[PDB]
Formats: C-alpha cells, sequence, structure tokens
DNA sequence: TCCAAGCGCAACG
DNA sequence: CGTGCGCTGGA
C-alpha cells in the first residue's frame, strides 16, 4: 500500500481498538499534524511506514564565512542537536557546500539525530508514533531509538507545486497549444481524450504538471526553488525489544485514559 | 489572489 | 535500494 492508505490503516486500527477518539480530518498545519487523539489528554499520533523520512530543516551555505546559516524561514527553532549538525557541517564546510540532489550523509552519532527527532516532535505535541511490521506498533516519542534506525543527509530538495490559477491560465492554454495537445478547459480543470497523466509541459518560465483526477485533469505549476535541507531518514528495526514494546503499549493506554 | 519557500510524504527509476 | 510533488508568510 502507499503511505496515504497506510495512514488510513493506522487511524482505522486506533479507532476500532481504543474507541472513536482519533481524528484525521480537516486542514493540517505547516508542521507535523497527523492523527489527533481528541480526549482529555490530547496529543498528535505520527504515523510512519517502515521506511520513511522524519523531519528536516533548510541550511543556506555561507561561502564568505564557510559556515551554514539556519534559514530564517524554517518552521522549527534551533535546538542543541540542530547546532551540533550545523557545527559539524560548518567545520567541514568544503565537503557540504557543493549541493547535490543525491545528498551527502552526516556521520554524527545516531543519538544526535534521535534527539533532534525527539525535540522536534515533542515541540509539535507529537507524543506517540504508530507503525507496522505486520502488527501495529505504538510507542512514545521518548523511546524512539528502540524502534527506528536513523540516518541524516544534506540534499537539494526542490520545493513543491501549486495549483494552476486564473493568472496562469492563458500561459497554460498556450503551452498546450505549442505541444499539440487536444483539450478543452472547464474553468481550471483540464479535459482531454489524450493520455496525459503525469505529463510535463513548459511555457513562459512555468513548468506545468498534469494529473488525472476523477473525470478531469488537474494542473499544477512546479517550483523553481532548489534549496538544500538536512533531512532525517528512518528504518524500522527488525530486532525490537518485546519488553520495551509491551511497556510502551501500556504507556499509550495510560495516555489515552488520563 | 498569487508566489517563494519549507515541510509533508516514501516514491520511484 | 540509491529524488521531488502536494500542501501549507508576505506582498
Ligand atoms: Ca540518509
Amino acid at each position: 500500500m502507499n503511505w496515504k492508505e497506510f495512514e488510513v490503516f493506522c487511524v482505522t486500527y486506533l479507532n476500532k481498538t481504543y474507541g472513536n477518539k482519533f481524528a484525521k480530518k480537516g486542514e493540517s498545519d505547516s508542521t507535523t499534524s497527523d492523527i489527533l487523539f481528541t480526549g482529555n489528554n490530547p496529543f498528535y499520533i505520527e504515523a510512519k511506514m517502515p521506511h520513511s523520512q522524519c523531519g528536516q530543516f533548510v541550511l543556506i551555505p555561507n561561502r564568505a564565512e564557510y559556515k551554514f546559516d539556519y534559514s530564517p524561514k524554517n518552521k522549527s527553532e534551533i535546538n542543541p542537536y540542530t547546532q551540533k549538525i550545523m557545527q559539524f557541517m560548518s567545520e567541514n564546510f568544503s565537503e557540504y557546500a557543493n549541493l547535490s540532489t543525491k545528498g551527502k550523509i552526516i556521520p554524527l552519532p545516531e543519538s544526535v539525530f534521535v534527539n533532534w527527532i525527539k525535540e522536534y516532535y515533542k515541540s509539535k505535541s507529537v507524543k506517540f508514533f504508530i507503525t507496522s511490521n505486520g502488527d501495529f506498533i505504538i510507542f512514545p516519542i521518548e523511546h524512539f531509538e528502540h524502534y527506528f534506525n536513523v540516518s541524516c543527509t544534506y540534499r537539494i530538495k526542490k520545493s513543491g507545486s501549486r495549483h494552476l490559477n486564473s493568472k496562469s491560465l492563458p500561459d497554460f492554454k498556450q503551452a498546450l497549444d505549442k505541444k499539440g495537445i487536444s483539450y478543452t478547459m472547464r474553468g481550471l480543470e483540464l479535459h482531454s481524450d489524450e493520455n496525459i497523466h503525469d505529463k510535463r509541459i513548459s511555457g513562459d518560465d512555468k513548468d506545468f504538471l498534469i494529473k488525472e483526477n476523477n473525470g478531469a485533469y488537474h494542473v499544477k505549476i512546479l517550483s523553481n526553488t532548489f534549496n538544500a535541507n538536512v533531512i532525517f531518514s528512518i528504518s524500522l528495526k527488525n530486532n525490537i525489544s518485546l519488553f520495551i514494546l509491551n511497556e510502551d503499549r501500556k504507556a499509550f493506554e495510560a495516555a489515552i485514559s488520563l
């Protein structure tokens, strides 16, 4: 299954097992806002597939000072583990200043990355994680390292897309015309008997992406921003202590009962 | 309303 | 197993 199906899988399990107290609906925040436990002791439940990513922050190379600057537009504050990562990269500036999409791994102790993850998810009121190895596994953030292996890389991650809008619509119709695509527009929705799912076309400094949705195509404008972020990858352990697992399930059952 | 950017997510070649 | 689109301040 994909990660969206996985998250629904997790929510359904929580509600059927522990009562209909776990919400996954409405808008999300610019930070992690996954599953919400809606009881008297509320907290957010972060769902992770066995191979996932797990937080990030953008660093800007300062080639005059040979150090990395924390982006003022980042959405989490510098903690000591942020600082240890930045310090390591800055002391090794020439090794990290040539940005790449393949990334460069950061060889600090794994506990630095685990502690960053703990600090970040705690700050977003994420108190528990849920994952699955065939059985559901629920555990508190303070015990993260008993469940996931963690690594850390610095890589270019292109920013995301945005919806086609009215201002861009003439440009997009002209891009379809130039590419020879047969089409009709219903507002901002695209209709075509051609097979153009995942088609990429460009026009007037905009890269467009076409995606099939129900009975029409939805059109996106891709980003032109290619900044680099420290970003954490996690892999579910194959050797999880059943003792820690059991006490952590009780910790969850306590949290939802307070 | 619109755009650049950062964070969401494992996805995918 | 070694890359980026969908969504969400400030002008
Ligand atoms: Ca990594």
